[PDB]
C-alpha cells in the first residue's frame, strides 16, 4: 500500500484545491478551498467556461444590482460553482471560505456564510455537504457559534494557537484547521534557517500535535484537520490526526511512496481569548497576515470578474 | 542670545521627561513626566531607590495583614507605581503618567477598575486627580475604558499608538492625551530593511506617523493632546519641534541641554470592526501593539517576583 492509502486507514484525507479535475486522482473524502486556491483555479484558466457561465447566470438573475454588488454576488457564485464541481467527484464535504474582509465583523460573517449556503441550496446541494471556512478571529468564532446553532457547519481556519483552538471547540464548531506550514515558515524565518527543522523540532507539527492532544484528553468532538503543508514529511508526521488537508502535489508524493507509515497520533471569554492570542507573537502576526493575503487574492479575483463582465 | 536646543523646544512644545528616575528629572525641568511598566521596573531594581522600594513594601504589608498573597502582591505593585509617581510630582509643576497593569489591556471593565484604584492611591496621599494621567494601551478595549474614565473626570494617556486609526479612535473617545510612538516604528523599519544608519527624517516612518496624527488632529479640530513618545536619537525629537508635547528620556534630554544650534519649528467615524480591520492592515502596528503589551507584562511579572522575594 502506498503511504497515501495507508494514511486513509487512520486519517480522513482531504484535498486542498479548487482544481476539481485533480481530485479524482486521489479519492479524498472531503476537499477544501481557500481564497488563494479559488484565485489560482480562476487564473490558470482550465475553467474559463465555468467562470463565463457563472457571470452570465448571476447577471440574468440579478438585474437590480449595481456593478459593485453584482461583482460581490458573482464572487460568491464562483466559489459555489467550484464547490459544486468538487462535490461531483467526492463523497464528502467541500469547504468554501467567506470573504476575508468580513473577518472582524460577526454580523457580516453570518450573512456571508448564509448567502453561500443559500446559493448551494438554490443549485440543489444540501447544506450537509458544505463547510463554511471562517478565520478564527474572536469575531469569526462568535459568528460560527451562531451558524452552528442554525445548522451550518463551520471550518475554523487560520488557527495558530492552542487556546485559540480551544475557544473554537468551546463554540461547538464542526471542524478546526490548525496550520502547520505557516508556523514552520515563521520558525525558519526567525533564525534564518536554510533547511526545514527536524520533525521533532517543527513548531507547526508540534502545534497540531498539541491541539490534538488537548481535544482528545478533553473529549472535544470538533474535528482536528491539519492544514498548510510545506513538505510531505510534515503530513506523514501527523498520521492518525482526525483529518489532514493536503495539496495535489503532496497527495501525489504520498501516492508514490510505499514505506511503512507509522501512526503518530492515536470557558474562554473574549478578554481571555484576546489576551492568550496576544501572548503568542507568531499567532498574532500570522492570523493577521492570513487575512491580509487572502484579501489581496479576493481583490484580484474581483478584478478578474470585472474584466469579464 | 540664543538658548539651548532644550530650552528652545520648551518654548514651542510641552517638554515631558520619560523616566521613573525622579532624581534626574530636576536637571531638566520638564513640565510633565511619564512612566511605563518598564521604567518602573528599572527604577525599582536600581540600587539608589532601594530604600524607597523597601519602605513601600513594608508599609503596605503592615496595613494589609489580612490579604491573600495574590491580592497582597497586586496591592504592593500599585503602591510602588504610585510611590514613584508621587516622587516625580514633587519635582515637577505638571502631571505624571502612571500605566495600568498591562494584563488588563483587553478588558475595559478591569482597566476602569485598575485606573480608579491608581487614582484612589494618589488621592489617599493628597494628590488630586488633575495631576495624574492614567496610561492605557490603545487597544479597542483601552479606548473604551478611557472614554468612560474621561466621563468621570479621570484623564488618560493612550499609549502604544502605532496607526493613524488608533489615534483617530482615541480622539473620537475624547481622551485627554495620546502617545503616538516614534522609535519603535523606526526600529521596525530599520530591522526590516537592514538599515545601517537611521533613515533621513523625511523617510522616518516613526516621525511621519506622529506628523500624520498631528495633521489629522489639527485639521479635525480635536483637542486631544498629541505627545510624541519613544525616541532613538535627538534628531527624531528635534524633527517634531512644535508638536503639542514630547516625552523624552534623560539621555536625550541631556543631549538637547548641551546643544545650541538653532531649533526650527516643524509642526505649527470608527466602528470597532473598522478599527480592527485598519489595525490588521498594518502589520507593524499589529505586531508592535501586541509586543508592547507583552513586554510590559514581562517586566511587571519581574516586579511581582521582586515583591515576592522581599516579603
Amino acid at each position: 500500500k502506498s503511504v497515501l492509502e495507508q494514511l486513509k486507514q487512520v486519517t480522513m484525507v482531504v484535498a486542498d484545491t479548487g482544481d476539481f479535475e485533480l481530485i479524482k486522482k486521489y479519492k479524498p473524502v472531503d476537499a477544501t478551498t481557500n481564497p488563494s486556491l479559488i484565485l489560482k483555479a480562476v487564473k490558470e484558466q482550465k475553467y474559463s467556461n465555468l467562470v463565463a457561465e457563472t457571470i452570465s447566470k448571476v447577471k440574468a438573475n440579478n438585474p437590480d444590482l449595481n456593478s459593485d454588488d453584482l461583482v460581490k454576488e458573482i464572487a460568491i457564485e464562483i466559489l459555489v460553482s467550484f464547490g459544486i464541481k468538487i462535490l461531483d467527484v467526492i463523497e464528502g464535504k467541500v469547504s468554501s471560505e467567506v470573504d476575508a474582509r468580513v473577518s472582524f465583523n460577526s454580523a457580516t460573517t453570518i450573512d456571508y456564510a448564509k448567502r453561500i449556503i443559500a446559493r448551494y441550496e438554490s443549485n440543489g446541494i444540501p447544506k450537509d455537504r458544505v463547510l463554511i471556512k471562517i478565520a478564527a478571529t474572536w469575531e469569526g468564532i462568535k459568528a460560527a457559534k451562531l451558524l452552528q446553532k442554525e445548522g451550518i457547519n463551520c471550518n475554523l481556519t487560520l488557527i495558530f494557537d492552542k487556546a485559540q483552538a480551544k475557544a473554537c471547540a468551546e463554540a461547538g464548531v464542526y471542524l478546526v484547521s490548525p496550520f502547520v506550514g505557516r508556523i514552520t515558515d515563521w520558525q525558519m524565518q526567525q533564525n534564518n534557517l536554510k533547511t526545514f527543522p527536524a520533525i521533532a523540532d517543527d513548531d507547526g507539527v508540534n502545534s497540531v500535535k498539541a491541539i490534538y492532544k488537548l481535544y482528545k484528553s478533553h473529549g472535544f468532538k470538533t474535528i482536528v484537520m491539519g492544514a498548510s503543508f510545506r513538505n510531505v514529511e510534515q503530513v506523514i508526521a501527523l498520521a492518525g490526526c482526525d483529518a489532514l488537508t493536503i495539496s495535489p502535489v503532496l497527495l501525489e508524493e504520498l501516492k508514490n511512496r510505499d514505506e511503512h507509515l507509522e501512526v503518530k497520533l492515536t470557558q474562554i471569554s473574549e478578554a481571555d481569548f484576546r489576551w492568550l492570542m496576544n501572548e503568542n507573537a507568531m499567532a498574532t502576526h500570522k492570523l493577521a497576515e492570513g487575512i491580509r493575503l487572502f484579501t489581496k487574492d479576493t481583490i484580484e479575483l474581483e478584478n478578474i470578474i470585472k474584466q469579464n463582465l
